[PDB]
């Protein structure tokens, strides 16, 4: 389980790709907080 930090700087890290927060809280929800679905969500669509 990562703390609350390590999920802000993940958050962070991702949004210096060029993502505005709400996107990003939604695709690491989706990929419960793997960073790795996430950016290919965010990339290429979430499930679907």
């Amino acid at each position: 389980l990562v703390t609350g930090s390590e999920y802000e700087t993940m958050l962070t890290e991702i949004m210096s790709m060029g993502y505005e927060r709400e996107r990003v809280v939604a695709a690491l929800r989706a990929s419960g907080n793997n960073p790795h679905r996430a950016v290919e969500y965010l990339l290429t669509g979430i499930p679907g």
